[PDB]
């Protein structure tokens, strides 16, 4: 939001190549120990028609049919994020969309190889992340809780 | 249903409050499970009550029923050999005090009303506590290219 | 105390082996995260006076001697952790004070080999740790403070 | 210049977040050698001595108010070109700057709540460590690790 | 007793889940000292001999064709105790029995899965180093650890 | 392209600080197949034919006689731009120039103590590898992974 840009959240998927390797848990502790707020978690098989809608500014690339049906192809973990820049911050922690590029110490850089088994999706932008978390979540699954750590990460 | 036999684990408030998700995701990815549901819920008053009624004439039952409305819990199944009974000695004993080091309460909790997860205690109260928690169709079945290395 | 039993304070001390080894931190890690409370923290260098004292109940073992000059010989990280039976609990996570019983999962079973060399020394009761306290740090050493996380370790 | 010496402060927020022990092995596993360490609770007038040079500042008050508010641990470390090092470890003081990998681009999100101080210079760090610590507290010990970290 | 050794072996199944680093890491922070170290295919002649004292067991011929069926990471470790302490930081054969904190603890379900092998005596280390590795293949090094490990 | 393979070797300082587990941690983490490995030491006259492009540098015979005077350990890693991603994880030769989040940023300090040799191209490692390895040592296994890494 406006008030103090901490309610921001971002939608954050992680891919079923992270399922299949394990890292579920690996990923989303290093978005605890950044210090955001979990609001909505879940397991799911998306559908191909979900897919389509969330790439559909890929539509036109030659792979576009694969990774539709790749992420439809087996469990994913989506996931809501809040906090004070977390669409740009959850970017930057992720690393760049082709893991070549994306430096060690991003989740990218220590975990993945190539380009389309890339660990995770995140939202690039906040109309992105207002977009995406509509289509993967009701608004019911977006919890509010008290957050103890907001004291030591927020002035 | 031998390698396929599924376990319930929430991770209660506090595993939330003290950023232990992660951490304990991992511990059960790294020990060969199957996670094949997973939400993060506040559950009902009603719903606990549900849960933990069993346990209704403890003197801690109706605080242990607040708490745990109290605030988010990630709820999980996982599924592999023997999962229920080994998901109890991954977690520890009910009471830390109990659990040795290296398991989840003896690493990381001190009190057993802060005991941080609960687990199924046997295959019949997963298969309630399952029931319980999650639809059906939040329960995903998938390949595990690990199972060839975990299994005979 | 008797009231909660969550003030109970513990001494313990990284020896110059856990210094040397580069496993200080290690181990704070493995007390934060168990959800004790770190009330004193000093670096020092303990004079042979004072290991006497401290380690006077074993003045009739063979390796006293040695014992007392090792601990001498280099920096010490002495501390005081403080909650519900941090004395007991402590030496759980430890473990034996001979690295080859102590399991894995415990600081010895986990870092080192051998008794001499055993990386930390944590009080064996209250009635000791009251008198390691003492005899290592001033009253004005220990802290009081507000410990955030103490709403989520205790019921 | 194997000997140099900075000071890094971890602040009340660290101590809280329980991250003491996670900064301390970074600066072990680094090759740094600790030479001295406390937990203390500063005094205001120690902070603003500590912090003298923003005094000026809007933030200056709250900042100190803020340092003095819980236990710090502060912190002396040794070894070739700690200072700079020490800050490329922690990160960019406003940890929207920090990459992932520092303390800060790994572990804080705010300017205000970014766990840890470490000297900015050379001079910076003699006055901060003369300022937190006596003489007696600065510790002198032979690295075994020191002949596989310097050439 | 310092220069005690025994063999490890990491299994087909620990590399092929990724699991190696994790295994050395863990004898390297016990202070154990790495002296031999190679991945190998072994031949079915090698690994009946490794498991003679097994002939007679039901698994036998699975387990000597599981264990050529794939790369493992052969090893040996030197330090006081270390066959039986090995075994301790393994955990127990069937990895039902063993506590969280070993290897088989953390990271296996079933026997015929349990990501490693070590001897479990100084006299079947003694049989199964000379077995998998030659002698200029166990290398002397200095450990600058030493002083901190032993007394 | 996933077939490429690039050297790696722990030299000396990561064995004597007990980093090779970690090191190869993060090889396997990141998804890169380990296809050799073994702990040796290297004679000057190899290491002399190794590191012939810098025989013109003045730390030439030094950086020849550091890396024959203790274990090294020997690696080759495969997968799809295995030779530059390996060198990006390990970080800038120097270490003062290694960001945090690399292993030299994590772990070294110094340029003549930085932990590791990386091979810096396709070319190169395909010399290094020949000239450290016996074809026989380099093993092809079927990698259950490969599905979840690769398109
Ligand atoms: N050039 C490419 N070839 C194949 N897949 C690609 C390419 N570029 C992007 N992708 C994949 O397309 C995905 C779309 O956005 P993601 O954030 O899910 O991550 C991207 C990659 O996994
Ligand atoms: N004596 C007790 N006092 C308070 N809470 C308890 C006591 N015994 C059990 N519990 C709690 O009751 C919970 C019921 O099952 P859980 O697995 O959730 O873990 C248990 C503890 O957190
Ligand atoms: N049998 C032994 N031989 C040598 N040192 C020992 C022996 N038993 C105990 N110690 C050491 O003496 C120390 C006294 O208590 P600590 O907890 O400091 O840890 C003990 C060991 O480090
Ligand atoms: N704009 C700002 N608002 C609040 N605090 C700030 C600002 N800029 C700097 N600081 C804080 O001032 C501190 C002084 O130096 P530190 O290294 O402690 O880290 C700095 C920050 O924590
Ligand atoms: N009942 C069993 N079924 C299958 N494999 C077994 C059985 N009991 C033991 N083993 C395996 O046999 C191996 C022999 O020694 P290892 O140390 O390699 O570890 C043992 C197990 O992996
Ligand atoms: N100026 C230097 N002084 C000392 N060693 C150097 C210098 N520049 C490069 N090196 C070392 O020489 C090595 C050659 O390649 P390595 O990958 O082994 O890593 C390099 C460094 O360890």
């Amino acid at each position: 939001g406006h008030m103090t840009g901490a309610h921001e959240r971002t939608f954050l998927a992680v891919k079923p190549d992270g399922v299949q390797r394990r890292l579920v848990g690996e990923i989303v502790r290093r978005f605890e120990r950044k210090g955001f707020k979990l609001v909505a978690l879940k397991l799911v098989q998306a559908s191909e028609e979900l897919l389509r809608e969330h790439y559909a500014e890929l539509r036109e690339r030659p792979f576009y049919g694969r990774l539709v049906k790749y992420m439809a192809s087996g469990p994913v973990v989506a996931m809501v994020w809040q906090g004070l820049d977390v669409v740009r911050t959850s970017r930057a922690l992720i690393g760049a969309t082709n893991p070549a590029d994306a430096p060690p110490g991003t989740i990218r850089g220590d975990f993945c190889i190539e380009v389309g088994k890339n660990l995770i999706h995140g939202s690039d932008s906040v109309e992105s992340a207002r977009r995406e978390i509509a289509l993967w979540f009701r608004a019911d699954e977006l919890l509010c809780w008290e957050d103890s750590a907001g004291h030591w990460l927020y002035e």
